């Protein structure tokens, strides 16, 4: 359904998402659990993410996460013609 992709440093872990309505707290619970031998329970977790052209977006809470989910849907197609990227 849907894919988190989190990168802490070079540290990089994939968490399949079912329940889309996830809210912020839960989404900071699963950072936690996923990057365990990372974090001290005392750290605190900033979390931003990739905008439509590669700019960080920082998520403060649940509306900005439910945005940012809707913003995920996008297909980038890239078209040929003639076999041809540049006609």
């Amino acid at each position: 359904k849907l894919i988190i992709k989190a990168q802490l440093g070079e540290d990089i872990r994939r968490i399949p998402i079912h329940n889309e309505d996830i809210t912020y707290d839960e989404l900071v619970l699963m950072m936690q659990r996923v990057f365990r031998g990372k974090l001290l329970s005392n750290d605190e977790v900033t979390i931003k993410y990739k905008a439509e052209r590669g700019d960080l977006i920082t998520i403060f809470d649940s509306s900005d996460l439910s945005f940012a989910i809707q913003c995920s849907r996008i297909l980038k197609l890239t078209l040929f013609v003639n076999g041809q990227p540049r006609p």
